[PDB]
This record gives structure tokens, sequence and C-alpha cells, in this order.
């Protein structure tokens, strides 16, 4: 991989490479000068040349030629690839070049929060792209900030030698999703894992099925990453994340419990969780009822803070839709 990327490469005798954009499990996704489309920049994801991730990349070509079909316009927000093709036996999908993700932006602004009226619209454009998969028999099932992406570098930036970096200040926050390389259409096989650790929904924990309501609980974990600055589930562990869980949004349903055959994770109907162990006392410091991390009693807040609570209900039959979401009253000053 680092063999076929570097700046100056040429693929598919058009492509010059100038940067790379990110990185993730899949490979590599760098910027190119298309020198057959007049030098437009566009994004090109280089996957790596193992099986799996092949496979996902060949998946991801299928959705995204059905999206791009079906919403040619982009009016659900979806990325529209520009074409495909083979580099010395790597897949490489091209991609209209959008600006920064949602995660690099919070990252390299210090962990510092979206203010609500961009959450606001963010939030909004998510619900309506993702529902858009909804409609379309689609799961996305890897929905993080990593992949949502600003359509446009609407921003601005100035160094800030006191904190010794640049600060960027969001101008539009109009975004699109990224990444259909573990989407899962509803007749296809349901992988058991599922999501990266952090936007894992309860039922996928618990390996109880899963399908679209998985989607709208990892939306819910990016409303409040966006609202705080950092996730309320920063764990490496799925017991942790369980108690985590337990601490921010109470009890586990006991039907959950007693209906899943991740049964190490419990001991008859309560999570097999020592509280007094020094690891169940961090959880109980770090975590707290979700509604206690309002930093402002606002009503504009407590009408982010109850479609997110209605996103993270744990029972997925009774998690609100996102074609419920987009009628939430937090969306009312949109319309
Ligand atoms: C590192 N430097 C940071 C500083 N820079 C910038 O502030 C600009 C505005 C010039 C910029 C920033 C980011 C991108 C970008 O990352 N754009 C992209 C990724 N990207 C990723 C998929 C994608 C993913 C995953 N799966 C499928 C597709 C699709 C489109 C796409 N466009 C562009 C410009 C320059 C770059």
């Amino acid at each position: 991989m680092h063999l076929i990327c570097q700046s100056g490469d040429v693929l598919s005798a058009r492509y010059e490479i100038v940067d790379t954009l990110g990185e993730g499990a899949f490979g590599k996704v760098v910027e190119c000068i298309d020198h057959k489309a007049g030098g437009r920049h566009v994004a090109v994801k280089i996957v790596k040349n193992v099986d799996r991730y092949c496979e996902a990349a060949r998946s991801e070509i299928q959705v995204l030629e059905h999206l791009n079909t079906t919403d040619p316009n982009s009016t659900f927000r979806c990325v529209q690839m520009l074409e495909w093709f083979e580099h010395h036996g790597h897949i490489c999908i091209v991609f209209e070049l959008l600006g920064l993700s949602t995660y690099d932006f919070i990252k390299e602004n210090g962990f510092l929060p979206f203010r609500l009226d961009h959450i606001r619209k963010m939030a909004y454009q998510i619900c309506k792209s993702v529902n858009f998969l909804h409609s379309n028999k689609l799961t996305h099932t890897d929905l993080k900030p990593e992949n949502i992406l600003f359509v446009q570098s609407d921003y601005t930036e100035a160094y800030n030698p006191k904190i010794k970096r640049d600060e960027r200040t969001l101008i539009n926050p109009d975004i699109k999703v990224v990444d259909f390389g573990s989407a899962t259409y509803d007749d296809e096989h349901h992988s058991t894992l599922v999501s990266t650790r952090h936007y894992r929904a309860p039922e996928v924990i618990l390996a109880l099925g899963w399908s679209q309501p998985c989607d709208v609980w990892s939306i819910g974990c990016i409303l409040i990453e966006y609202y705080l600055g950092f996730t309320v589930f920063p764990t490496h562990d799925s017991k942790e994340h369980l108690a985590m869980m337990e601490r921010i949004l109470g009890p586990l349903p006991k039907h959950m419990i007693q209906k899943t055959r991740k049964r190490k994770y419990f001991h008859h109907d309560r999570l097999d969780w020592d509280e007094h162990s020094s690891a169940g006392r961090y959880v109980s410091r770090a975590c707290k009822p979700l509604k206690e991390f309002m930093l402002s009693q606002d009503v504009e807040h407590e009408r982010l803070f109850d479609l997110i609570q209605k996103m993270l209900e744990y029972d997925p039959a009774k998690r609100i839709t996102l074609r419920e979401a987009l009628k939430h009253p937090f969306f009312d000053l949109l319309k």
C-alpha cells in the first residue's frame, strides 16, 4: 500500500496524487488532480489487497451505483462515485472531493464541540441521508463522525500561538455520508459484529439481530459527541461499555438481558459488574445520567437531548425511526 500511494504517483494514467486525506481498516484515501477532467481534484479510496476488503469495496461500488442512480442530484447527501479502477491489484474508488470529516474538524480544534445551530443542521442532513438509505432497504452499520464529511471548505482558520495550533471556524455545516463498505441490504446476510465499539447498538453487542435501528443508535452517539466534543462511551471493552450504558441510560431491559446468548456479560438478570471495583468506580465517576451532560437548560438544548434520548432507546423495536426523527421538535427551527 505504502508502495503505490506517494505524492506525484499517477493512477489510471490521469489521477495525480497530491495528498493523503485519511486512513481506515480498508486502506487509504488520497487527493488526486484528474488531468482528464480539466484538473478537477478528486478523492480516491485505495483498498487493501485483502479478500474481505476487496469484497467490501465491490459491495461499496454496488451500493454507490444504486444510491447515485436513485438520487442523481445528491439531494440525500450520499457521496457521489465518479468511477472505480484497479491499480497494482488494489481497487481504487474515485469520489467527488468533499472537505474535512466531522471527526477531524473536532479533533484538530482540541475536541471543542460544534455550535448547537450547526448540530441542528448537521443532525437533520444526517437523518435525511441515512433515512434515504433506510427507504432503500439499506442499513449503513458504520455511522461515526469519521464517515460524516463537510461538503465544502466552508470554514476559516488562523494559527493561534497561545495553544500552538490552527482553530477552524465553520461557516456552512453542510455534510455528506461516506463509506458504504459495511452497508447491508435487508435481504443480505447480517454480520454479527457491526459498527466501531463506541457507536455500536446494544442489540449488536448482545447479538440479538440488527437492522435499520442500529444506525439510529449510532447517530444518537454522534450527536452527543458533536455536543460535548467527546464520546460518553470512551471504552475498548464490551462489558464496561454496557456498564457505561447502565450509568448513562439506566438498566438494560431484562428481556434483552435474558434473551441474549452473550451470557458471559451477565449473572442471573443483572450485568456481572463490580461497581465497587476501581474499574466500576471509574465508570460511576466518568459516566452520569444522560441529561446531566446538558451544558444549558435552554429549551433548544432540551429538544436535542430528548431526540438523543429516543435515539438511544435500548429496545430497537421502540427506538425512534429517522422518518419520526426528521419530524422531532428540535428541527422545527429549520422549517
Ligand atoms: C489533510 N489535509 C487537511 C487540510 N486540507 C483541507 O483543509 C482541505 C479543505 C483542502 C481539505 C480537507 C479534507 C479533504 C478530504 O478529506 N476530502 C475527502 C475525503 N473523502 C473521503 C471519502 C470516502 C471515505 C470513505 N469511504 C468512501 C469515500 C469521499 C470523499 C472525500 N473527500 C479535502 C480537502 C487538505 C487536506
